[PDB]
DNA sequence: GTCCCTTTATCTCTCT
DNA sequence: AGAGAGATAAAGGGAC
């Protein structure tokens, strides 16, 4: 009988000061719950207004987790203390809240930040890193606790300790390293380095126990070099890829004619369990009715979310080749990255619109879709290729060159925003800008140049605008950063 | 309902 | 340009 108030509330959030859309109320109501939704509406005016000055997106980002209400009340209370007593940016405060049990991680940060920063020479960037996950305060307490005994007695660096703690379940990972480090750097014969690689992913603990167990087994059985097994486990949810390999290695090996190199090459990714399993269902069909080769199959499988890519290829190769006229070779190009499934769906959807009101060739389209975030780049091209070419004096071929990299989208937006100030204000030519953006690292290379030009370092005017440009072209921000030094 | 841990998908940047 | 590193986020599930 309260459903009336609930809906009235979730109808009133649709206006000021928050103006939320369906999918956001859905996001909150989902992960945050009825009580997150209600709290949001209570503090809409208090969260938005000074001194907190939060944004709608920020407020959703907090609310939409187990704890939403708690984390909202906590953030309201602590943001000022964290920023003014502890020199944190509101951004960082938000990143820490935006997880399950915000309240815990915030409070624990406020408490431990001094003693970790002072007494344990950590930087607030690092502490923020560790708090910014689920169970952040477990992580925090376990770092406070174990950092000495881990650095001194086990011989680690604090950067490694930080790296292991900056996953969800960092607590468990720290303790598990503390336990098993000796029983691996000696008993199966591994670098720390390797162990550290293993423990620095979520489920690092699981991956650690699992290896501790199977490294003697799997490495003197199926013939895996132990380097290969580390490879496998020093990845997302390794555990599962380790067992899944223990099962499916001989099979796919003998029953599917797969070399251990490729099985290993598949499991050596996030969700490798799913990649191995799905390759075991679908390796056939794919090579039978689709003509694809085992090589190309392994290929599609050896990026992250292999299973999505595989299944989307099995479902979309024919309609793609048959209707939109693409080669199997091209389809494999588009699938052979992370988010492949997405890349494919977006192509199939967009090849039409793109190759028409934009005059884009299918080859340009497949070029765009054949990198990570391919779908992002596509959508961004579709949105901007009008805005750009026209009211900014570019050509489709250039827009294509800017999209045709990882971060295609970041690059296209950054260009949209910075073209004016760089061309005019600092006297650069569009060919230059385009040169720079047309690499992976576009966004930051642009930003790093624009910065270098608007607040030009006094002992950096040794170099010419065109030398800078040559350098952002060469190695983006990394290279313009190796100058300001 | 709040808090913690695991696994899986996706996206972006770096370094040569 | 491709392998590596890094980072963002959702979807499980267990515990009290």
């Amino acid at each position: 009988r309260a459903l009336e108030a609930l809906l009235t509330v979730a109808g009133e959030l649709r206006g000021p000061p928050l103006q939320l859309d369906t999918g956001q109320l859905l996001k909150i109501a989902k992960r945050g719950g009825v009580t997150a939704v209600e709290a949001v509406h209570a503090w809409r005016n208090a969260l938005t207004g000074a001194p907190l000055n939060l944004t709608p997106e920020q407020v959703v980002a907090i609310a939409s987790h187990d704890g939403g209400k708690q984390a909202l009340e906590t953030v309201q209370r602590l943001l000022p203390v964290l920023c003014q007593a502890h020199g944190l940016t509101p951004q960082q405060v938000v990143a820490i809240a935006s997880h399950d049990g915000g309240k815990q991680a915030l409070e624990t940060v406020q408490r431990l930040l001094p003693v970790l920063c002072q007494a344990h020479g950590l930087t607030p960037e690092q502490v923020v890193a560790i708090a910014s996950h689920d169970g952040g305060k477990q992580a925090l307490e376990t770092v406070q606790a174990l950092l000495p005994v881990l650095c001194q007695a086990h011989g680690l660096t604090p950067e490694q300790v930080v790296a292991i703690a900056s996953n969800g379940g960092g607590k468990q990972a720290l303790e598990t390293v503390q336990r098993l480090l000796p029983v691996l750097c000696q008993a199966h014969g591994l670098t720390p380095q390797q162990v550290v690689a293993i423990a620095s992913n979520g489920g690092g603990k699981q991956a650690l126990e699992t290896v501790q167990r199977l490294l003697p087994v799997l490495c003197q059985a199926h013939g895996l070099t132990p380097q290969q097994v580390v490879a496998i486990a020093s990845n997302g949810g390794g555990k599962q890829a380790l067992e899944t390999v223990q099962r499916l290695l001989p099979v796919l090996c003998q029953a599917h004619g797969l070399t251990p190199q490729q099985v290993v090459a598949i499991a050596s990714n996030i969700g490798g369990k799913q990649a191995l399993e799905t390759v075991q269902r679908l390796l056939p069909v794919l090579c039978q009715a689709h003509g694809l080769t085992p090589q190309q199959v392994v290929a599609i499988a050896s990026n992250g979310g292999g299973k999505q890519a595989l299944e989307t290829v099995q479902r979309l190769l024919p309609v793609l080749c048959q209707a939109h006229g693409l080669t199997p070779q091209q389809v494999v190009a588009i699938a052979s990255h992370d988010g492949g499934k997405q890349a494919l769906e977006t192509v199939q959807r967009l090849l039409p619109v793109l190759c028409q009101a934009h005059g884009l060739t299918p080859e340009q389209v497949v070029a765009i879709a054949s990198n990570g975030g391919g779908k992002q780049a596509l959508e961004t091209v579709q949105r901007l290729l009008p805005v750009l070419c026209q009211a900014h004096g570019l050509t489709p071929e250039q827009v294509v060159a800017i999209a045709s990299h990882d971060g295609g989208k970041q690059a296209l937006e950054t260009v949209q925003r910075l073209l004016p100030v760089l061309c005019q204000a600092h006297g650069l030519t569009p060919q230059q800008v385009v040169a720079i953006a047309s690499n992976g690292g576009g966004r930051p290379a642009l930003e790093s140049i624009v910065a270098q030009l608007s607040r030009p370092d006094p002992a950096l005017a040794a170099l010419t605008n065109d030398h800078l440009v040559a350098l952002a072209c060469l190695g983006g921000r990394p290279a313009l950063d190796a100058v300001k030094k």
